[PDB]
């Protein structure tokens, strides 16, 4: 298996270093539901700024303040103390009164806004996240500037970041050992994600990383739907890919059809051909194969150098894409 650090670079490996997330204020994430609260219904959505604790800790304290059971507070995913997050929480409190959520106090947290909403927030349901990060001790400004320019144009690889593989690589290691419930889920997720990263690393070795081939699975920008390239539509499909209307995808292997056909499917199979044990694990466990865009086009990418060795970068990414995957193409952090 290709190691994370050896994953192919779109812009080539950076010619300089810096510091990411040196303090929580250098890494600010604003969650994006994709909608405004209904303004009615049995749930209270509450946007809380948090700095210095995890998502479960705040949700426990919100439960207690509302005098409801802990299970009645839900969110998108659990986020540690190492970044600043404006995170959405969701409390079931029947009726049509509004509790004074502005009087809820907890160290390092701020209640920002709240409103009723009809449906529960569930794990993984965000549209995306808007990031504000400060990269410090940047060794090569000229290199980072050019890379930012080139990212506007070409994007970055849409890799799963190191976080997906658990601390120390443990989730992938666990997958590899098992291929010979919370843990089960993390292991399967690591396995399929590692395979996706590998197929992208291989595809990036082609002369033209955005060349559409016959059988490719092309996804519409900004949603899940995808369809299969054919030879007679290729010049037209190529144009749409070049114009960032369509996204060439790579497999998340699993049971059923991976979704590519003909030459593209042969390529995806060959790219992970030695990984028969992880493939069989996923099939056995009925983890349906899926598609994921190969590239990532950070939205509203903006930046500002405060001096020759400090830059503040902003962008928005869809749910399931990583800020570290953008930063991997700017600076070396190992």
């Amino acid at each position: 298996m290709i190691e994370f650090d050896n994953l192919t670079y779109l812009h080539g490996k950076p010619q300089g270093t810096g510091l990411l997330k040196a303090n929580p204020e250098d890494f600010v994430v604003v969650e994006d539901l994709g909608f405004e609260p209904d303004g009615e219904g049995e749930h209270i959505l509450v946007r809380i700024l948090k700095n210095g604790c995890n998502t479960r800790f705040v949700a426990d304290a919100l439960a207690k303040f509302l005098k409801i059971h802990a299970r009645e507070v839900s969110f998108a995913g659990q986020k540690d103390k190492h970044a600043v997050t404006e995170q959405w929480l969701c409390a079931r409190v029947p009726g049509k009164e509004m509790p004074d959520l502005s009087a809820f106090q907890l160290e390092g947290c701020q209640v920002l806004e709240y409103a009723r909403h009809k449906r529960k927030l569930r794990l993984g349901a965000l549209k995306g996240n808007a990031f504000t990060l400060v990269l410090r001790e940047v060794s090569n400004r000229d290199d980072v500037e050019q890379r930012l320019i080139d990212i506007c144009v070409k994007g970055v690889p849409n890799y799963f970041g190191a976080q997906r593989f658990g601390i120390g690589g443990s989730n992938l290691q666990g997958a590899q050992r098992w291929a010979q419930r919370n843990k089960r889920s993390f292991w399967l997720s690591a396995a399929r994600s590692a395979l996706f990263n590998q197929i992208v690393a291989e595809r990036l070795k082609k002369a033209d990383v955005n060349q559409v081939v016959d059988g490719d699975a092309l996804q519409l920008a900004g949603r899940g739907s995808w369809f299969v390239a054919t030879t007679e539509e290729l010049a037209e499909l190529q144009r749409r890919v070049n114009d960032k209307e369509l996204m060439i995808t790579a497999a998340l292997p699993g049971s059923g059809e991976w979704g590519t056909q003909r030459e593209a499917l042969a390529f995806e199979q060959a790219a992970v051909a030695a990984e028969t044990e992880l493939q069989a694990l996923l099939v056995r466990e009925k983890v349906e194969a899926a598609r994921r865009a190969m590239l990532l086009y950070p939205q509203q990418l903006s930046w500002n150098w405060w001096d020759d060795v400090t830059v503040e970068i902003r962008f928005w990414l869809p749910a399931g894409s990583f800020a570290t995957s953008v930063v991997r193409e700017l600076i070396n952090t190992t």
